[PDB]
């Protein structure tokens, strides 16, 4: 009847991951009855422009020898760096490979993606290079953009050593700095719900043609192997790469959040879902769904017309890996920074494991299968009215809480004792314009 | 002005590391500050008598070659196994090498010690065998007893990661088990403080000693190199070996443990200092000392007998770790033991760390900053009134909590709130003669 | 790779030679920092932790002799293995983790 300690701690955890209060890290409210180890990875990147020994090539240039340098077309990115670029995160729900990095010359029109598999993607502190006519780079070539993952090893290590696993919460936090008189730019960010599935693309086999002319061997066996079948099964996410531009994203979603570059950013990703279940690790090869190009059988045609139906394109991503299912695809955007910038990017991610025998986290577990209803109605209360970004600085909120989920804790049903715990209003995050007011209307003066 | 819930939880799993109730793991209670990860370690162990296959040599004969098995002079330790036999457990305050282990055809009159560095130390399921003179074993030689160590090999993975420690507890249990009609025999278990340091013994060079009978050549450099200087670094352990005899110690200490061989033994051991700070893993050799033969400058004498003057023999145990300081150096003895026994011996080791960046320990941390000076006292308070082992059944002391540290909480100082909690009277721990009685007169029957 | 140097005080010296004994009673250090307008950026972390220092002497070997007496009448071919370990000069050690000391 009343939301309890561990259930507060989760939904504060959850809500702010990277809050300078989450010291104690705590499990999922659902009493699993199980034994579970929770782990808390935090990570520091500092992204700036690369210099010229971190670039490699994506073509198939490096497709059987590994990876390739550029061979001195550096040049054109330094005239890259001449002007103003642009530079995007995109946080998949996966587990290891945090988010991906991408720069761009100038802010392009969509989120696109090589429709040939990529040849060895690069960790951060490398990156990879991919041309401006949205195809893989060899050297030679226009650059276009240049891309790379965030990695964390100690999560694929501990993925290995686990029976189950499902993510609790995680945070990413975007301190931007530039020279003086260099501190022009904007910020976007936004969270949107791209629900992966394992799917498997319509591929085309290939028919056998033999001629065979000789007097006694006249066989001739023109079989028509040439059917419609079913790929590998990968794990693809209908993340909309036409519609992830900045302004689209802004003007679509209500919560965006949108700032001067100075400002950084913090995401706390959120779960789409009120339930949260334990998953074995099952890595596979990650994909992105893109648009179809035949119509096919979306126009009367006849039996042969069928195959070349509406085939969505898949972009093989070259990267392994288990997803979280359930949580939200967070996008930001840093639109018009000097080249000459500096991002440090601070990740939070807690997880919960189940321990197999004589693994490592068997020696971590911690027996706490508490149990709070009210803190996972509560949770589904706020997911649809809180911001999806915040400044950067902007931590330990003074409305989470003892006010904002003590407000909100007392809708869900009628299981309620406190009459009345506080009036809840609809707050204005207008970081550009400095008129900041919180979900009880109390200013927020700007703390850095 | 009251002990914590924190400070509770920490008493109760440094007084009875393997009590059914210690479920939760909790750091030392001195607010350190500091990002710490508690790793407990379970393990357990089937000790009996070894087979042939499990038997090396540690005389010269496996000096450059490696480990060498008995070449069938196994009659002869069958031919202990024709009677009864006596097995000693040395708990050093090493990390790893939680406890030694050795067989003995009868009882010995004192733990005696290799002057020779032995050859390959074994773990625990091979054994290594020590000739009846107390020197080391080549085949063919006369057996006096068999030792081995109990390696515990996570402690080291997770030692190596770290930036410092320090021992929480540890408890070791002992149950026993032998044939029908074959259970006779005695168990003794006694806790001293054996406060070792890092030292040096003195050894001696040699003097070179040439003679040029050249024509030309005659230089005769008969320069005497042959001083005393300072041999390599080693952690030697003051234990004593000539008083480690069961019944030295039984009579020695108040609070050592004597029962029949069934009862098993569980020894907490126990801290013999209030302050635990942490410390940097410094793995080095250890040793243990012996006592000096050569009275030396203990009488008036020259010069030349100040360097062979009272210098202690150090035993090398041919085994490198590191220890925790101030912890009890525990030994128990099982004399009169049917050959054929069995024996569980369950250890539980619970040590905090400060993780390093990037280690495995990093992603299991845990923020628990809590500090009682109350539970320290009352530690300093009970050191010297517990007793040094019980049977290896009686866990979940009754006394405990509740009573004994509620009424020692408040002797120390005046810092006292409830005006009398309950009266203390001094305990008969009289397991052979089952006239057990606990710190406040309650008795003991027997629960196994 | 890099530039360094010590920030000595010859007072301390001075007095620490004509003293019976010694006590640091307290210290602290103070790091105003500046740097020309536009050129502000950068970022600052302290961190105090105890590394208890002692009196300790690193494991060395010495050099065993090795003659060869060739001679009619010198034979001695003294091939006296002296390469045993030894210790080395007592020194003062801090265990300070230089591996440990990166910012992050």
């Amino acid at each position: 009847a009343v939301v309890t300690a561990a259930g507060l701690a989760w939904l504060r955890q959850y809500l702010n991951p990277m809050g300078p209060d989450t010291t104690s890290v705590t499990g999922y409210p659902d009493g699993s009855a199980v034994t579970t180890c929770i782990a808390d990875y935090s990570n520091t990147f500092n992204v700036s422009f690369p210099p010229r020994e971190a670039l490699y090539c994506t073509g198939s240039s490096s497709s059987e020898k590994p990876t390739l340098v550029d061979a001195d077309n550096y040049a054109k990115i330094d005239k890259w760096s001449n002007y103003d670029i642009t530079l995007c995160v995109l946080a998949l729900p996966m587990l290891r490979n945090v988010v991906m990095l991408r720069l761009y010359p100038h802010t392009p029109t969509a989120f696109a993606l090589t429709e040939q598999t990529p040849n060895f993607p690069q960790r951060f502190p490398n990156w990879s290079v991919y041309s401006a006519d949205g195809t893989r780079f060899n050297n030679g070539d226009e650059p276009g953009y240049l891309q790379s993952y965030v990695y964390l090893p100690n999560v694929d290590k501990h993925l290995s050593a686990a029976r189950g696993y499902r993510l609790l919460s995680r945070g990413i936090t975007g301190i931007f700095s530039a020279p003086a008189l260099e501190t022009q730019g904007f910020v976007t960010a936004c969270q949107y719900l791209a629900e992966g599935s394992i799917q498997s693309q319509s591929i085309k086999s290939d028919a056998v043609r033999s001629v065979t002319v000789n007097s006694d061997g006249t066989v001739k066996n023109v079989e028509s192997s040439s059917q419609t079948v079913s790929s590998m099964p990968r794990y693809v996410f209908p993340l909309d790469g036409d519609n992830c531009a900045p302004s689209s994203l802004t003007e679509t979603y209500h919560q965006a959040y949108q700032s001067k570059a100075t400002d950084g950013f913090y995401m706390p990703v959120l779960s789409s879902s009120r339930d949260n279940p334990f998953h074995p690790p099952q890595p596979r090869a990650i994909a992105v769904y893109g648009s179809f190009l035949a119509r096919g059988c979306l126009d009367p045609v006849s039996e042969a017309h069928e195959a070349d139906g509406p085939t969505h394109d898949i972009y093989r991503l070259n990267v392994a890996d288990d997803v979280a299912p359930l949580f939200n695809t967070g996008v930001v955007w840093f639109e018009g920074i000097s080249p000459k910038f500096s991002l440090k990017l601070k990740t939070r991610t807690v997880l919960q494991y189940i321990p197999t025998s004589g693994s490592v986290l068997a020696n971590f577990t911690r027996h706490e299968p508490t149990y709070d209803q009210i803190a996972l109605d509560a949770a589904d209360r706020l997911r649809n009215l809180m911001p999806h970004a915040y400044p950067a600085a902007y931590n330990d909120w003074g409305w989470l809480g003892d006010l904002l989920d003590s407000a909100i804790s007392m809708l869900p049903g009628v299981g309620t004792v406190y009459n009345i715990a506080k009036p809840l209003i609809k707050p204005a995050w207008n970081w550009l314009g400095n008129k900041v007011s919180d979900f009880f209307g109390n200013p927020v003066a700007r703390d850095g």
